[PDB]
Protein backbone atom coordinates (compact mmCIF):
# COMPACT_ATOMS: atom_id res chain seq x y z
CA UNK A 1 0.00 0.00 0.00
CA UNK A 2 1.08 3.60 -0.27
CA UNK A 3 1.73 5.08 2.91
CA UNK A 4 4.41 6.37 5.63
CA UNK A 5 7.43 4.21 6.63
CA UNK A 6 7.46 3.80 10.40
CA UNK A 7 8.77 1.21 13.22
CA UNK A 8 7.06 -0.83 15.17
CA UNK A 9 7.41 -3.06 18.00
CA UNK A 10 6.29 -6.02 18.90
CA UNK A 11 6.83 -10.11 20.57
CA UNK A 12 7.94 -13.03 18.41
CA UNK A 13 7.14 -16.42 19.01
CA UNK A 14 10.05 -17.45 21.54
CA UNK A 15 8.45 -13.92 22.96
CA UNK A 16 11.25 -12.01 22.11
CA UNK A 17 11.23 -8.26 21.34
CA UNK A 18 11.95 -6.77 18.28
CA UNK A 19 10.88 -3.67 16.18
CA UNK A 20 9.75 -3.97 12.76
CA UNK A 21 9.29 -1.59 9.72
CA UNK A 22 5.62 -1.32 9.37
CA UNK A 23 3.61 1.17 6.92
CA UNK A 24 1.20 3.84 8.12
CA UNK A 25 -1.71 4.52 6.45
CA UNK A 26 -5.24 4.45 8.87
CA UNK A 27 -4.08 1.26 10.09
CA UNK A 28 -0.31 0.58 10.12
CA UNK A 29 0.79 -2.73 8.02
CA UNK A 30 3.22 -5.23 8.09
CA UNK A 31 4.79 -3.46 5.03
CA UNK A 32 8.97 -3.08 5.34
CA UNK A 33 9.96 -0.39 2.66
CA UNK A 34 13.64 -0.08 3.65
CA UNK A 35 14.31 -3.53 1.78
CA UNK A 36 14.34 -3.86 -2.10
CA UNK A 37 10.84 -3.49 -3.09
CA UNK A 38 9.18 -4.25 -0.34
CA UNK A 39 8.63 -7.01 2.60
CA UNK A 40 5.14 -7.97 2.85
CA UNK A 41 3.59 -10.18 5.78
CA UNK A 42 -0.07 -11.57 5.58
CA UNK A 43 -2.44 -13.06 7.49
CA UNK A 44 -4.53 -16.28 5.80
CA UNK A 45 -6.26 -16.78 9.15
CA UNK A 46 -6.50 -20.39 9.36
CA UNK A 47 -7.30 -21.10 5.95
CA UNK A 48 -5.53 -22.09 2.81
CA UNK A 49 -6.45 -19.10 0.45
CA UNK A 50 -3.38 -16.60 -0.22
CA UNK A 51 -1.93 -15.11 0.27
CA UNK A 52 -4.86 -13.56 2.80
CA UNK A 53 -5.01 -10.14 3.51
CA UNK A 54 -1.84 -7.74 4.20
CA UNK A 55 -1.29 -7.65 7.92
CA UNK A 56 -3.52 -4.38 9.29
CA UNK A 57 -3.12 -3.24 12.83
CA UNK A 58 -4.27 -0.12 14.86
CA UNK A 59 -1.46 1.04 17.07
CA UNK A 60 1.81 -0.25 15.69
CA UNK A 61 2.11 -2.68 18.26
CA UNK A 62 1.93 -6.24 18.18
CA UNK A 63 2.48 -8.10 21.20
CA UNK A 64 -0.92 -10.39 20.85
CA UNK A 65 -0.43 -14.05 20.83
CA UNK A 66 -1.99 -13.85 17.33
CA UNK A 67 0.67 -11.44 16.39
CA UNK A 68 3.86 -13.38 17.14
CA UNK A 69 3.86 -15.19 14.05
CA UNK A 70 3.55 -12.67 11.85
CA UNK A 71 6.20 -10.79 13.62
CA UNK A 72 8.93 -13.23 13.27
CA UNK A 73 8.00 -14.11 9.87
CA UNK A 74 8.56 -10.31 8.53
CA UNK A 75 11.49 -9.60 10.81
CA UNK A 76 13.42 -12.83 9.36
CA UNK A 77 12.43 -12.36 6.50
CA UNK A 78 14.59 -8.71 6.41
CA UNK A 79 17.35 -10.76 8.04
CA UNK A 80 17.69 -13.38 5.50
CA UNK A 81 16.81 -9.95 2.73
CA UNK A 82 20.15 -8.36 4.91
CA UNK A 83 22.30 -12.08 4.67
CA UNK A 84 21.89 -12.23 0.34
CA UNK A 85 22.75 -8.63 0.08
CA UNK A 86 25.53 -7.80 2.94
CA UNK A 87 26.91 -11.34 1.99
CA UNK A 88 26.47 -12.25 -1.15
CA UNK A 89 25.67 -8.96 -2.91
CA UNK A 90 22.11 -10.19 -3.90
CA UNK A 91 18.95 -8.04 -3.99
CA UNK A 92 16.08 -10.44 -2.68
CA UNK A 93 15.80 -13.66 -4.32
CA UNK A 94 15.32 -13.04 -8.12
CA UNK A 95 18.31 -10.36 -7.45
CA UNK A 96 16.45 -7.65 -8.94
CA UNK A 97 14.87 -6.53 -5.61
CA UNK A 98 11.85 -8.31 -5.88
CA UNK A 99 9.53 -8.09 -3.06
CA UNK A 100 9.08 -10.77 -0.30
CA UNK A 101 5.76 -11.68 0.97
CA UNK A 102 4.60 -14.31 3.93
CA UNK A 103 1.22 -15.18 5.09
CA UNK A 104 1.03 -16.76 8.95
CA UNK A 105 -2.01 -18.68 10.01
CA UNK A 106 -2.23 -21.04 7.14
CA UNK A 107 -4.68 -23.72 7.88
CA UNK A 108 -4.91 -25.31 11.30
CA UNK A 109 -2.42 -27.13 13.46
CA UNK A 110 -0.48 -27.15 10.12
CA UNK A 111 3.00 -28.42 11.02
CA UNK A 112 5.34 -27.54 8.31
CA UNK A 113 6.52 -24.07 6.03
CA UNK A 114 6.96 -23.96 2.45
CA UNK A 115 7.74 -21.55 -0.60
CA UNK A 116 4.73 -22.13 -2.89
CA UNK A 117 6.64 -20.34 -6.06
CA UNK A 118 5.92 -16.97 -5.56
CA UNK A 119 5.45 -16.79 -2.12
CA UNK A 120 6.54 -17.68 1.94
CA UNK A 121 3.39 -19.45 4.12
CA UNK A 122 4.07 -20.52 7.55
CA UNK A 123 1.68 -22.60 9.37
CA UNK A 124 1.23 -22.54 13.56
CA UNK A 125 2.13 -26.01 14.21
CA UNK A 126 0.11 -28.44 16.36
CA UNK A 127 1.69 -27.26 19.60
CA UNK A 128 2.75 -30.70 20.24
CA UNK A 129 5.36 -30.95 17.21
CA UNK A 130 5.60 -27.77 16.06
CA UNK A 131 4.89 -24.18 17.43
CA UNK A 132 4.64 -21.21 14.71
CA UNK A 133 6.79 -22.32 11.88
CA UNK A 134 8.35 -18.54 11.59
CA UNK A 135 9.84 -18.30 15.28
CA UNK A 136 12.58 -20.16 13.68
CA UNK A 137 14.87 -18.35 11.24
CA UNK A 138 16.39 -21.09 9.76
CA UNK A 139 13.27 -22.17 8.90
CA UNK A 140 12.57 -18.83 7.07
CA UNK A 141 15.82 -18.20 5.73
CA UNK A 142 15.25 -21.82 4.33
CA UNK A 143 11.92 -21.47 2.80
CA UNK A 144 13.20 -17.76 1.19
CA UNK A 145 16.46 -20.22 -0.01
CA UNK A 146 14.34 -22.44 -2.05
CA UNK A 147 13.47 -19.07 -3.98
CA UNK A 148 17.12 -18.13 -4.73
CA UNK A 149 17.60 -21.75 -5.73
CA UNK A 150 14.75 -21.49 -8.39
CA UNK A 151 15.18 -18.27 -9.47
CA UNK A 152 19.04 -19.42 -10.07
CA UNK A 153 20.22 -23.11 -10.46
CA UNK A 154 16.36 -24.14 -10.56
CA UNK A 155 17.69 -27.61 -9.13
CA UNK A 156 14.28 -29.91 -9.82
CA UNK A 157 12.87 -31.18 -6.50
CA UNK A 158 13.22 -34.75 -7.14
CA UNK A 159 16.00 -37.55 -6.21
CA UNK A 160 19.58 -35.82 -6.14
CA UNK A 161 18.72 -32.65 -7.60
CA UNK A 162 15.81 -32.26 -4.86
CA UNK A 163 18.47 -33.37 -2.15
CA UNK A 164 20.95 -30.63 -2.73
CA UNK A 165 18.12 -28.33 -3.64
CA UNK A 166 17.33 -29.16 0.31
CA UNK A 167 20.65 -29.22 1.51
CA UNK A 168 20.76 -25.94 0.27
CA UNK A 169 17.97 -24.94 1.91
CA UNK A 170 19.48 -26.31 4.93
CA UNK A 171 23.28 -24.63 4.80
CA UNK A 172 21.93 -20.87 4.12
CA UNK A 173 19.62 -20.86 6.51
CA UNK A 174 22.07 -22.65 8.77
CA UNK A 175 24.08 -19.40 7.14
CA UNK A 176 21.48 -16.82 8.30
CA UNK A 177 21.29 -18.31 11.37
CA UNK A 178 24.63 -17.82 12.43
CA UNK A 179 24.83 -14.60 10.98
CA UNK A 180 21.82 -13.50 13.45
CA UNK A 181 24.05 -14.80 15.96
CA UNK A 182 21.03 -15.54 18.26
CA UNK A 183 21.99 -18.99 19.91
CA UNK A 184 23.28 -20.57 16.22
CA UNK A 185 23.66 -24.13 15.12
CA UNK A 186 23.89 -26.44 12.86
CA UNK A 187 20.82 -28.04 13.60
CA UNK A 188 17.30 -27.56 11.70
CA UNK A 189 13.83 -26.40 13.32
CA UNK A 190 15.37 -26.37 16.66
CA UNK A 191 13.59 -23.51 18.01
CA UNK A 192 9.97 -24.79 17.07
CA UNK A 193 10.33 -27.98 16.91
CA UNK A 194 8.57 -30.03 19.90
CA UNK A 195 8.38 -27.64 22.27
CA UNK A 196 8.17 -30.33 25.41
CA UNK A 197 11.74 -32.05 24.07
CA UNK A 198 14.54 -29.94 24.84
CA UNK A 199 17.66 -30.50 22.66
CA UNK A 200 16.48 -32.41 19.47
CA UNK A 201 15.56 -30.88 16.09
CA UNK A 202 13.92 -31.66 12.35
CA UNK A 203 17.67 -32.58 11.05
CA UNK A 204 20.94 -31.79 12.00
CA UNK A 205 23.71 -31.20 9.55
CA UNK A 206 26.98 -32.27 12.26
CA UNK A 207 25.57 -35.41 12.45
CA UNK A 208 22.56 -36.70 10.47
CA UNK A 209 22.75 -40.29 11.48
CA UNK A 210 21.07 -38.65 14.78
CA UNK A 211 17.51 -38.92 13.12
CA UNK A 212 18.16 -41.83 10.35
CA UNK A 213 19.42 -39.27 7.70
CA UNK A 214 22.14 -40.66 5.57
CA UNK A 215 26.00 -39.43 6.07
CA UNK A 216 27.56 -40.88 3.53
CA UNK A 217 26.26 -41.66 0.03
CA UNK A 218 26.10 -45.60 -0.02
CA UNK A 219 22.95 -45.25 2.68
CA UNK A 220 21.49 -43.15 0.32
CA UNK A 221 17.67 -43.54 -0.01
CA UNK A 222 16.37 -44.76 -2.88
CA UNK A 223 12.51 -44.86 -3.02
CA UNK A 224 9.90 -43.06 -4.01
CA UNK A 225 8.97 -41.20 -0.69
CA UNK A 226 9.57 -37.47 -0.48
CA UNK A 227 9.99 -37.21 -4.01
CA UNK A 228 12.73 -40.02 -3.57
CA UNK A 229 14.05 -38.78 -0.61
CA UNK A 230 14.81 -34.79 -0.83
CA UNK A 231 14.76 -34.01 3.04
CA UNK A 232 16.63 -37.64 3.64
CA UNK A 233 19.31 -37.66 0.96
CA UNK A 234 20.04 -33.74 1.84
CA UNK A 235 22.22 -34.75 4.77
CA UNK A 236 24.87 -36.05 2.57
CA UNK A 237 25.32 -33.49 1.26
CA UNK A 238 24.54 -31.24 4.79
CA UNK A 239 27.91 -33.40 6.27
CA UNK A 240 29.52 -32.24 3.51
CA UNK A 241 29.36 -28.67 3.85
CA UNK A 242 29.03 -29.26 7.79
CA UNK A 243 32.73 -31.13 7.38
CA UNK A 244 34.06 -28.19 4.78
CA UNK A 245 33.66 -25.31 7.50
CA UNK A 246 34.23 -27.49 10.59
CA UNK A 247 36.23 -29.80 9.64
CA UNK A 248 36.60 -33.15 11.34
CA UNK A 249 37.19 -37.13 10.50
CA UNK A 250 34.52 -38.98 8.96
CA UNK A 251 34.49 -42.31 8.07
CA UNK A 252 38.52 -42.58 8.12
CA UNK A 253 38.49 -38.97 6.13
CA UNK A 254 40.11 -36.24 7.79
CA UNK A 255 38.69 -32.47 6.54
CA UNK A 256 40.59 -29.56 7.16
CA UNK A 257 37.68 -27.23 8.21
CA UNK A 258 37.74 -23.36 6.57
CA UNK A 259 34.57 -21.65 8.20
CA UNK A 260 31.51 -20.97 7.27
CA UNK A 261 32.14 -17.68 5.47
CA UNK A 262 34.09 -19.48 2.78
CA UNK A 263 31.82 -22.21 3.03
CA UNK A 264 28.65 -20.09 1.86
CA UNK A 265 31.10 -17.81 -1.05
CA UNK A 266 31.71 -21.26 -2.30
CA UNK A 267 28.24 -23.17 -2.28
CA UNK A 268 26.50 -19.39 -3.38
CA UNK A 269 28.96 -19.30 -6.66
CA UNK A 270 28.33 -22.98 -7.01
CA UNK A 271 24.24 -22.43 -7.07
CA UNK A 272 24.33 -19.26 -9.04
CA UNK A 273 26.89 -19.93 -11.44
CA UNK A 274 27.38 -23.88 -11.92
CA UNK A 275 24.54 -26.08 -10.77
CA UNK A 276 21.86 -26.86 -13.46
CA UNK A 277 18.01 -27.78 -13.01
CA UNK A 278 19.48 -31.64 -13.36
CA UNK A 279 22.72 -31.61 -11.26
CA UNK A 280 23.06 -34.99 -9.08
CA UNK A 281 25.40 -35.17 -6.02
CA UNK A 282 28.54 -35.98 -8.49
CA UNK A 283 27.46 -32.93 -10.22
CA UNK A 284 27.41 -30.86 -7.32
CA UNK A 285 31.07 -31.96 -6.19
CA UNK A 286 32.73 -30.54 -9.52
CA UNK A 287 30.46 -27.08 -9.24
CA UNK A 288 31.80 -26.75 -5.58
CA UNK A 289 35.22 -27.53 -6.34
CA UNK A 290 35.70 -25.09 -9.65
CA UNK A 291 34.04 -22.48 -7.52
CA UNK A 292 36.56 -22.99 -4.58
CA UNK A 293 39.19 -23.19 -7.27
CA UNK A 294 37.75 -19.86 -9.02
CA UNK A 295 37.65 -18.02 -5.56
CA UNK A 296 40.70 -19.18 -4.12
CA UNK A 297 43.40 -20.81 -6.03
CA UNK A 298 43.95 -24.83 -7.54
CA UNK A 299 46.50 -25.22 -4.88
CA UNK A 300 44.55 -23.54 -2.19
CA UNK A 301 43.75 -25.48 1.54
CA UNK A 302 40.14 -24.31 0.83
CA UNK A 303 40.21 -26.40 -3.03
CA UNK A 304 41.52 -29.60 -0.63
CA UNK A 305 39.21 -29.12 1.81
CA UNK A 306 35.97 -29.32 -0.55
CA UNK A 307 37.77 -32.50 -1.99
CA UNK A 308 38.12 -33.97 1.52
CA UNK A 309 34.58 -33.57 2.27
CA UNK A 310 32.82 -35.04 -0.71
CA UNK A 311 35.67 -37.72 -0.53
CA UNK A 312 34.45 -38.50 3.43
CA UNK A 313 30.77 -38.47 2.50
CA UNK A 314 31.62 -40.92 -0.53
CA UNK A 315 30.73 -38.44 -3.18
CA UNK A 316 33.21 -38.80 -5.90
CA1 LIG B 1 -1.63 -3.71 17.97
CA1 LIG C 1 19.66 -22.23 17.02
CA1 LIG D 1 19.38 -24.11 13.74
CA1 LIG E 1 12.13 -29.48 20.84
XE1 LIG F 1 16.35 -13.29 -0.16
ZN1 LIG G 1 13.00 -27.19 1.91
Amino acid sequence: ITGTSTVGVGRGVLGDQKNINTTYSTYYYLQDNTRGNGIFTYDAKYRTTLPGSLWADADNQFFASYDAPAVDAHYYAGVTYDYYKNVHNRLSYDGNNAAIRSSVHYSQGYNNAFWNGSQMVYGDGDGQTFIPLSGGIDVVAHELTHAVTDYTAGLIYQNESGAINEAISDIFGTLVEFYANKNPDWEIGEDVYTPGISGDSLRSMSDPAKYGDPDHYSKRYTGTQDNGGVHINSGIINKAAYLISQGGTHYGVSVVGIGRDKLGKIFYRALTQYLTPTSNFSQLRAAAVQSATDLYGSTSQEVASVKQAFDAVGVK
